[PDB]
């Protein structure tokens, strides 16, 4: 097999070894399958393009391929939420089903080649924290008027409470709260959240991040550059791309612990959002997709085999995955 | 002409076929990595040997790996219920966490070099059922003289609580519940379960299957046959069992659900075990361990720190992971 050699615009920061850290991770494992002869570099958000751009940038071959949050690039489609989740959407677990077992990736395959990309699922994140705020969040009258910053659908869902929502890219999110443009901010998570510093100047911290059932995260790989690659290569991509599917949640899930406990040791107020804020944030949600549905024929295609998956995934995960972790979380807790 | 060639004896007829064709997949994803020069040919359960000989044949070097439950050795080593987890223990996703980034790997890669192996994750069965009961399950008297088919840590416990664990061959397990020769049996869940009609014969299906947490699934492979490996041929086995680590699951969390569903139309009346038997099974669990670390020391080593990774996971989990997914469950059911 030949030497190629790609790059790799990602969007986040390198002091993000989480997520950054597992692309980083992909590109070795691809080097090491293929003995360096597939030599990938991975590159920290704005280095080679703006964020904003690393869609277009892979689509026009710029780049060979990216390391995103699909939906930062919902202005071209909608349907691209599939791709990182939906609000109140499939957990993790479920969503990686849904993909490789449940069809997602083939009808996920047909809509990108409308951008010249063949997509791969290459992490996830998990449930998010619901962000940082600098007062209480009572009732949905305190998200009226808010500006926040957050990645994501769910923008599109609390826009309709009267949130001013942008998807300001992860490095340029503090600058702008601490300068006070933005109100309210949500990024990711505990260990994340903690490295860009959200906690100096924004005293709440709320739980669920609802915005996604998880946030899946991409590759995107120019169709050109896919189609060069020798079959070992492709192999190569793709099994790194399913290993760090398990690994970089396998991250989040070691590192998120030790930095709440931090974060409350030094001051951060850590609430659940009120019931009647979730239930509101809820039926914007489905009130939503009716609209997708109704308007965009791309999401229309994939929304009913995609909810009746849902259901079915729930209605199973109730009976035993979290009949059983409910029961173990608690009991663990009082044992200690 | 490859130029590497392994056995993998597995420990399964084809038939129980989410986890050998995960075995197939990995050794498929294999020759991919490696244009078929790294050939590794699956074997189900007993062709090569018995399943019970499966680690001891890879510390002689009779096969070069297998693909197994480690629990199935415990006889052996107690320790090794870390590596396919404890009754009350991690979710999936912790477990891998531990396991990758947690410092698990390195402990139980300590453990295997002492009978000649290096072992590998590559699956996780997810939580499985509690079993297939002809009679409800009221309280802990009722597990007091019950003829139950299960075995391994699961029939430890419970036989704490009078339990009587029955051992009986796979094919007899049907016609031993519509005798009522046994009162009760656990065999996997609903995908496997549904494809020997238990339900027709036992309606009460049990729910959760605490016994053997979120079983992951081990490929041990022969030191000496491991070291001789090209770095490449290293990596594409590690790749393959760390995608299989995702794939497996995701598969059964995509088929079980559809196998509830048909089992429930044949009957299944899915029943929760009581408050009060759940916390006797946790109380009875713990005692064990408690037992099992005085009699071991390498089960001792290895237990408080695990036990303080659960408490960390369990304690972040509660935060936003199970606060989100238990109110989208109940919506989406609410929902359809
Ligand atoms: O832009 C975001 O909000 C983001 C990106 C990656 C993962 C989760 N969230
Ligand atoms: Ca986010």
């Amino acid at each position: 097999n030949p030497t190629v050699r790609w790059r790799m615009s990602t969007s986040w920061p390198k002091s993000l070894d989480t997520i950054y850290g597992s692309a980083d991770e992909l590109c070795k494992r691809v080097g090491q399958l293929t003995d360096g002869k597939f030599e990938i570099r991975a590159f920290p958000g704005g280095e080679l393009v703006p964020s904003a751009q690393n869609m277009d940038a892979v689509s026009n071959g710029t780049v060979e391929c990216n390391h995103v949050l699909s939906t930062m690039y919902i202005g071209k489609n909608t349907a691209l939420t599939f791709d990182t989740g939906l609000s109140f959407g499939l957990n993790a677990r479920q969503h990686n089903a849904w993909i490789h077992y449940g069809g997602g990736l083939q009808q996920l395959r047909e809509l990108y080649k409308k951008y010249n990309i063949v997509n791969h699922v290459c992490g996830n994140v998990g449930v998010q924290m619901g962000g940082w705020y600098r007062k209480e969040i009572k009732s949905t009258a305190d998200l009226n008027g808010l500006n926040m910053r957050i990645g994501g659908i769910g923008g599109m869902v609390l826009s309709k409470l009267g949130v001013v929502p942008q998807q300001i890219p992860p490095g340029d999110i503090y600058p702008a709260l601490e300068k006070g443009t933005i109100d309210a901010a949500e990024w990711i998570g505990p260990y994340d959240d903690e490295k860009l510093g959200f906690n100096k100047v924004a005293p709440y911290y709320y739980s669920p991040g609802w915005f996604e059932g998880s946030a899946s995260i991409t590759s995107m790989v120019n169709d050109k550059a896919w189609e060069a690659l020798p079959p070992a290569y492709q192999a190569a991509f793709e099994a790194a791309c399913g290993e760090q599917s398990m690994r970089m949640l396998a991250n989040y899930d070691a590192r998120n612990p030790l930095a709440l406990r931090k974060l409350i040791a030094g001051g951060a107020k850590v609430s659940f959002f009120p019931k009647e804020v979730m239930d509101a944030v809820y039926k914007a949600s489905q009130q939503l997709w009716t609209e997708l549905s109704e308007k965009n024929p791309d999401f229309k295609a994939i929304y009913p085999g995609w909810k009746k998956f849902q259901e079915d995934e729930a209605g199973w995960f109730r009976v035993a995955e979290n009949a059983l972790d409910n029961y173990t979380f608690a009991a663990v807790a009082r044992a200690q």
